[PDB]
């Protein structure tokens, strides 16, 4: 049987599907290391919010990253939004097998589950015996619409991909978050800290503590308000518009007409994020804030945020102390750091 | 499977490392948060002389007693665990199968032919296997690296963890473990270990074990019947200990003057005469002419200023191995005592290490 360890010598794809991009991201470890890296940019319209619409213009994107990327690992884990996933602890009679529970829970779940039964997709695992009554188990149920998982199934099956771990983003995020420790001062038990990702076209602030999330709040502010600006002002296209945020090249008159408001309406609305938070519950500050997405990429935004809130604030980096491929550049990965961290969670996954 | 899905938290849970050898039961458990490692938990327990001789277990109801007591003085709570077998209890083999064949398909016919490609008998064997690729010879076949050993060094191990509610997840062999912990002597070492050739001395009570280590994988591996009983020996009978007076005294101290020059100092001889037979076995035998370090290991390798005789007879930069350098330690765990038995607990260590690579 598989007691058996006679052979020291299995590593799988960080996939983030998001609305504008792929990311994918190869991880080793021993000290982790980067295999690979790449990102592929997204037809519009084909992920229309955490969800896959264009089935096969997503293939070829992802096609495309795994090129870009250039690795021969054909298993990937992806992740859905927690907006999907349904987490309750219900009772269960004790001395059932895993595969007893399994298949009652394939016959009675739409009773523990609002989902219909025919589209439920069930997660389980016993946390142990009832302290009230050993005739019970207590079994944490964690479920999503089966729709969620085969879209993604199928495409990454255009790919010549396979869904090995079909994982939760909120939890992915804490995996990446806790690679954060070092660049901290203390490890992430110590610290209730705010994460705030600035997508493209969604901001989320994602309250840590102790590497748990107690809050996770969104809202329709994103980097593609500056990218619309830089077409605009300039005749340049969307992908001219891109790079010329990470490039520059911009005429002179870019910091003070576009750049500077943009990080005023970003900093307005990081502080719009954490005074939502603070009248929701009982935490009256955070320790830090950890800037993270693409957007957080704009050079001294941690320090100007850090300024205007008061709360100390640094750009999310997992690849700090992380080794490097000889293969993978140095410099690109690092300017792409904070948004890879959905990435990178699903990459750690495949440690466990 | 029908289960492709993480939806629920993992536990990521750990494993303990258990080092079941001949004269004593070692325990530890490891936890990791930042890249710094802590102990959580580890205890000793001594075996009854005779329960384990050799590399087997012969008194299974006496082992699972003493490892189980182990636990309580370790006081932890969990109940599954890591086992290691000797390196020469493993045959390693390269054959070529045919290709086109599942993991699945192919574990069911190696059931069967075992017995062709290794020399255990087929009921007692134990075997694992690894696809390494198309075969350059034929690409019609495939690679596959065998590993293997006699059932009943498994299953005994599996027995007596029963025995003391512990269940054997893995079972791993010493000499990879040892490469686990000998990783986390970088700090010490003064270089990466990746770069670094050296040879690990591994002295315990009655076995004495050289492994030599070429960019943390090793290459040479050479057994002797020497070992620190030969001067626990010699403590019982010059003055009338017994096993236990004479080792606690080995450690504590206390006994009379002319230990030292009588007792003490043969036996550091006889340690360093060993250990150069044994390197010059190995350049004699090998491609390599020199080494840049040598490991001390076991917990013989705790006598006083003994690393320095034996960097200076050999003319090789010489360490004792302590795992537990850059490590945090839990409240609960004795700082003290845990730096005294800290060389013999690189196979213990390298058990608890498996759950973090
Ligand atoms: N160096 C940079 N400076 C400024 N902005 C950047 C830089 N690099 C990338 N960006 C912006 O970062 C955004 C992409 O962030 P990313 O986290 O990939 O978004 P997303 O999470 O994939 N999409 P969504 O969450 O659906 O809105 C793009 O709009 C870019 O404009
Ligand atoms: N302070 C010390 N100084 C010198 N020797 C010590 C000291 N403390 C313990 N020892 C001895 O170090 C020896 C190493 O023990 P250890 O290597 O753990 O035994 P073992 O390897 O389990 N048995 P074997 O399989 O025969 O090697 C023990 O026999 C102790 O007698
Ligand atoms: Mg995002
Ligand atoms: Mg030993």
């Amino acid at each position: 049987s598989h007691m058996l360890g006679l052979i020291k010598k299995n590593t799988l794809l960080g996939i983030d599907i998001s609305s504008t991009s792929v990311k994918l991201l190869e991880l080793s470890r021993s000290r982790y290391k980067v295999e690979a890296y790449a990102v592929e940019p997204l037809p519009p319209n084909a992920v229309v919010e955490k969800n896959i619409v264009e089935l096969e213009g997503v293939g070829q994107a992802l096609s495309r990253v795994l090129v870009k990327a250039k690795t021969n690992l054909k298993s990937a884990v992806v992740a859905v939004a927690g907006s999907a996933v349904i987490t309750k602890t219900i009772e269960m009679e004790a001395g059932l097998s895993e595969d007893e529970l399994e298949n009652q829970l394939k016959i009675e779940a739409d009773q523990y589950i609002p989902y219909p039964l025919e589209e439920v997709a069930i997660d389980f695992e016993v946390q142990g015996l009832s302290a009230r009554n050993p005739e019970r188990v207590d079994v944490l149920l964690a479920a999503c619409r089966k729709e969620n998982v085969e879209v993604r199934e199928a495409a990454l099956a255009l790919a010549g991909l396979t869904a090995k771990v079909v994982d939760v983003e909120a939890y992915a995020l804490e995996r990446s978050y806790a690679l954060l420790s070092s660049q901290l001062g203390a490890d992430t038990d110590q610290l209730t800290v705010a994460v705030v990702d600035i997508g493209a076209t969604m901001t989320t602030l994602s309250v840590l503590h102790n590497g748990r999330t107690i809050y996770t709040r969104e809202q329709l502010f994103g980097g593609r308000q500056l990218t619309e600006e830089i077409q605009r002002r300039y005749g340049l296209s969307v992908e001219e518009a891109g790079l010329a945020k990470k490039q520059g090249g911009l005429p002179d008159d870019y910091d003070s007409e576009v750049l500077r408001p943009f990080k005023d309406a970003v900093v307005q609305q990081v502080s719009r994020s954490l005074q939502f938070f603070f009248a929701a519950g009982q935490f009256n500050d955070v320790d830090y804030i950890v800037l993270a997405g693409g957007t957080a990429s704009i050079q001294d935004l941690d320090r100007l945020i850090q300024q205007k809130i008061g709360t100390p604030t640094l750009v999310a980096n997992p690849f700090a102390d992380m080794a490097l491929n000889g293969k993978v550049n140095a410099g690109a990965l690092a300017s792409d750091a904070p948004a890879l961290m959905i990435a990178c969670g699903l990459a750690l996954r495949s440690f466990d």
